[PDB]
DNA sequence: GCTTGTGTACACAT
DNA sequence: CATGTGTACACAAG
């Protein structure tokens, strides 16, 4: 998984946003802070969707 | 869900990154392009867990 | 005194 | 009437 930093994010999130779009998983990172990740609206909905159907307590 | 347009995101990305790390799912929204979502990476990686429909 | 984060603002493109 | 995208400045935090 690709994973830039929050300056570089920001700087070039267009690029980011993009290579996001293009099916890449980028993973934003801040000092010391939690890391996030920024995936299409598309496959993490989907993921969502796939997760909600296990048989499962 | 938060949804956010393209400029807003850019401009308040690290009030908008401590909102993800809240617990928030964040819409990023772009002209005529694909939203995308910025989510805790924990959260992520477990939902990934659906590819155990793959299997 | 670096690096990186955060606010912000300007200019051009769509 | 706005939003996307490059970029650059300055201050804060580490």
């Amino acid at each position: 998984m690709q994973s830039i930093n929050f300056r570089t994010a920001r700087g070039n999130l267009s690029e980011v946003l993009n290579n996001v779009e293009a099916g890449e998983e980028v993973e934003i990172t801040r000092r010391g802070r939690e890391p996030a990740v920024i995936v299409s609206k598309a496959t993490f909905e989907a993921y969502k969707k796939a997760a909600l159907d296990a048989e499962f307590a």
